[PDB]
């Protein structure tokens, strides 16, 4: 299965990725965790790349990719 990584940003807690599914998964600070369906695998080594974390999920990831909440 997939396992987040843990990373640093003021929204972001941690983020995981199954390439076999192509989903992205991302846990917040305040609002949860959210998965994100059809990410392409490229998306996933940029986001982990990307200076900030937050201007990455905003201009990438946000409302361009199909997501539900897990809990």
């Amino acid at each position: 299965a997939m396992q987040r990584q843990p990373v640093s940003s003021s929204r972001i807690l941690s983020i995981g990725y199954d390439p076999d599914n192509r989903m992205l998964e991302i846990q917040f600070r305040e609002q949860g965790t959210y998965q994100y369906l059809g990410v392409p695998e490229r998306a996933h080594q940029n986001f982990m790349s990307a200076v900030s974390k937050g201007r990455f999920f905003d201009g990438v990831i946000k409302g361009k990719f199909l997501c539900r909440k897990i809990g």
